[PDB]
């Protein structure tokens, strides 16, 4: 028992978002409805979601890499300390963001993508 | 220290004038029973510099080996690698980067592609 267009599974209500938007905008869209981009915790959950998708479509999941700092490691395993470093002006290079989508291939699975391309999306709410 | 090497505190340093990739520079340091240089203090940086030529650029023992990205769920649910459903051969291998030390007209680190030939510094 969820709001009209939503579908229920166990503790959660699920929304399949028909519009195509960036990851951030898709997240904001779930947010106003009291939700988040979908978090998939179990195989049964994934299987439930698959039942609700169209094979001709591709959807942002609430799974991403916010980029920023690279995980610099010393070659022997000496821990890394941002204060004992001598990076030149405007250095190092930052790591680009990355977002995950789910779609149907040649079956159903996830894929990493640039965050700002528009995709459909899935909102989840307990 | 073996005569080609220079000494500082409890360590021996080797400046290697061949230009190779990071992996081979490390291989080269390793077969001498050493490693690409790991810099732990400001004073260890200062000493290494003394042994470098202003016209040269050198790999350090610092890198990002790439591999898998740091995927997070949006609500901060733990990313357990066991309940993922990535397509075969996805997600993309995150790329390797590697640090170098060189002189800008002072001394500092740049991050570059690991397969580019540079000189190197070994510490043992």
């Amino acid at each position: 028992s969820c709001p009209t267009p939503w579908t229920s599974f166990q503790s959660s209500c699920y929304f399949i978002s028909t519009g195509m938007q960036s990851w951030t905008k898709s997240q904001k869209n779930c947010s106003v409805m009291g939700a988040d981009l979908v978090v998939i915790n179990t195989r049964e959950e994934q299987d439930f979601i698959i039942q609700n998708l169209k094979r001709n479509s591709s959807y942002f999941l609430g799974l991403s890499d916010p980029g920023g700092r690279r995980h610099w490691q010393w070659v022997d395993q000496t821990p890394y300390n941002e204060n004992v470093t001598f990076w030149h002006s405007g250095e190092p290079n930052n790591l680009d963001e990355r977002c995950a989508i789910i779609n149907f291939r040649s079956e159903w699975g996830w894929n990493d993508i640039h965050c700002h391309v528009p995709q459909k999306s899935i909102c989840k709410m307990k």
